[PDB]
């Protein structure tokens, strides 16, 4: 008899997360009165304060955005800003009285092969699926990194994306990513310290903004000293105007020492532009230390 | 060493559920003698006097209908009835000695994160998928409602549709049905208390008979009194005939409050035609109480 | 608080079991100078000797083979041998020190419903799913058998194909098989047991050799003799060269009862060709002993 015995569930995380997975309306008005809706999404409730992560898809082009809450309350929503790289934007609402806040761990370290539930609210019941992590994500803003996103194999898809992806505890590890373009049963999801990074970039700034110091080039025991040779240097941009050369070999930047060509661009795109930085390069045997004023990431 | 240890496993619902999942075939008779397979599929044992529910798109325009059971027992079925909005259907077959049966247990609420198994049994070994609960299903039988489905990201294919969903326990939550037309990696059964609704309906007429009161319309603090305001009136329907008109307010059907316009019209689709219900509605600031007789919902 | 508590994970057979799982590069020489990468996969190191497992449409018409371990170390492979039937092929790297190894247990038996993690390697992080067995495989190697396959929902793509198939203990449960052609949401491995069966047979004989008798036919209370019925014999194959006729009732083979006919398919086909084994057969009420040489299966 089975009557005694209890069903192996994640529900316990489906009640913690769930009630800060809000519904978000993209409303047109078209110029009859009529109220029409665009497009529909999830979003999820970051703070007490009323800020809201959703995707970009989801509110571009929005003439009035609304935010609907899983106990009834309606609210009118303000976009913030956001980032097409990303796909994430930034929403804020004003509440009186208490609003559910998803549940976020900064101590926590995500594990390939932690279970993870991606919790949506298309329609307002809720559209929840089930898998691990597959590859945790970098955290990197630089724009032409490929691994900052946390893939799983738990089902994204229009219902859940721009909801929250949490572990069986009901911690925030990622925000859902619906992918517009990789192998068959992987989705992903933008880790939740780089989603709440981008979010305060996005509170203070209205925008993503990248640092650029417009290098290419690549990585050269531990007697060997590692560094970054230059392969091409941007004509105009920071390097070229300090006096940075082809051949060149980087073994600093701000005093980092530049063992990886992967971390020391996305060091640089956190550096914001008028910065001025000193950047150690070995030419001909000899040390040069030069002075580089950062500017933006072109577009 | 691993040797000791025991691996995670589902095994035991499968072992308790498994048995009284079933092949079910779909024989045609061609003229030659022959007899050839037009589609197969699976059902599930509801009980000891052998019925069994399968969908009806697996039996549809069957010249005869074969049942095998993993213990190798083969039976000629009989075609109780279906339903084609549900796509669900009832077999009986006349078995000596026990059958096995499918675990229900009346008294279990399904719980959205609850783990789900969808049984199959294609050839008969067995296609066993795994998923969640999604979103828990209504149990109503109006014809309009798009919410009368569990929701599940355990895979459903041919080779498991019309068998059992089941929980860790081996207790049914729901019969799989494939989609033939809906997010990415969304599967859908029907919950496990409308296939019993159903099946005992089927059993006593033939077939489904939903109540229809022909009738249009939507829901207008607790101390403002709600209602369904009349939008439109079928003619000849049974509203019409018994004097109801548009801009009526409903606040009671068969005694009951009508305070949502979905709830009351799964209401009525529960009522047998030829029955007497008493309606009341406010027509300019004034009580009326309407006599009604319920019709059968036109095909 | 959820800061006590630990999440629902997966990760000790990743790091019982992905140190094993290597990337496997498909180099070919462009006549330039230049090296290019044609293609990508994932390869598991079956022991300390360096023998590797991939699949052969990874390796096919490869002019340089390299294997990267998830230490670091990169290795040039030879190609021991493969098999078309089963996408199977054997590499050998010599190594100094030690390999990492994937766990085995002999000794498990693989349940339905087992939970299952198939590891990939593509890019080197690594690509991980998670499914159950949906059926368990047999181990035959008769060409013409359908069922040498195990069946699961755990997602099987470009990334983990040729990588190994796990349960929550590390143990290898078989080979991810990505299928080129079958039921939504399956995927399919070697069982393990099939594979090792493979791989020694590939390095003792460089190929797999399949043994054949010739003869197509179907099986026939205990107190009735089982056999299988002769339907055709093929011309200039062991059997008719035998003497074996339709109609013929094979209710031995090489001292083996012959109850079914996949299970002496199977048998004949493990028979090592110029093999000369006695086969016992009915004819007119009579026992007949007849010698078969065994050949080899034709491509």
């Amino acid at each position: 008899d089975s009557t005694d015995e209890t069903p192996a569930s994640y529900n316990l995380a489906v009640r913690r997360a769930a009630p800060a997975v809000v519904n978000v309306y993209n409303r047109g008005l078209n110029t009859n009165s009529q109220l029409e809706i665009r497009t529909l999404g999830s979003g999820v409730i970051m703070d007490q304060r009323g800020y809201i992560i959703t995707n970009k898809h989801v509110i571009n082009d929005a003439d009035q955005i609304i935010v609907a809450l899983q106990d009834g309350r309606v609210f009118e929503a303000l976009l913030v800003g956001s980032d097409s790289l990303t796909d994430l934007a930034v929403l804020k609402i004003n509440a009186t009285g208490g609003l559910p806040t998803i549940p976020i761990n900064a101590r926590r370290v995500p594990h390939i092969g932690d279970v993870v539930l991606a919790i949506g609210n298309p329609y307002n019941g809720q559209t929840i699926t089930q898998g691990i992590i597959s590859a945790t994500g970098r955290i990197g803003l630089n724009p032409t990194g490929r691994q900052n996103f946390l893939q799983t194999d738990a089902s994204i898809n229009h219902g859940n994306s721009g909801g929250a992806l949490v572990n069986s505890l009901g911690e925030l590890m990622g925000i859902n990513t619906l992918s517009f373009d990789t192998p068959e049963g992987i989705g992903f999801a933008i880790p939740f310290q780089l989603a709440t990074k981008i979010m305060d970039k996005l509170i203070r700034d209205g925008r993503v903004i990248r640092g650029y110091i417009g290098i290419g080039g690549r990585e050269i025991g531990i007697d060997q000293l590692q560094g970054i040779v230059v392969n091409e240097v941007s004509p105009d941009g920071p390097a070229a105007n300090a006096g940075i050369q082809v051949n060149d070999l980087i073994i600093s930047v701000d005093n980092k020492p530049a063992i990886s060509a992967l971390e020391t661009m996305d060091q640089v795109a956190e550096i914001r532009p008028g910065s001025v930085i000193p950047v150690v390069v070995m030419r001909d045997d000899k040390q040069l230390t030069l002075q580089v004023t950062i500017q933006e990431y072109p577009a």
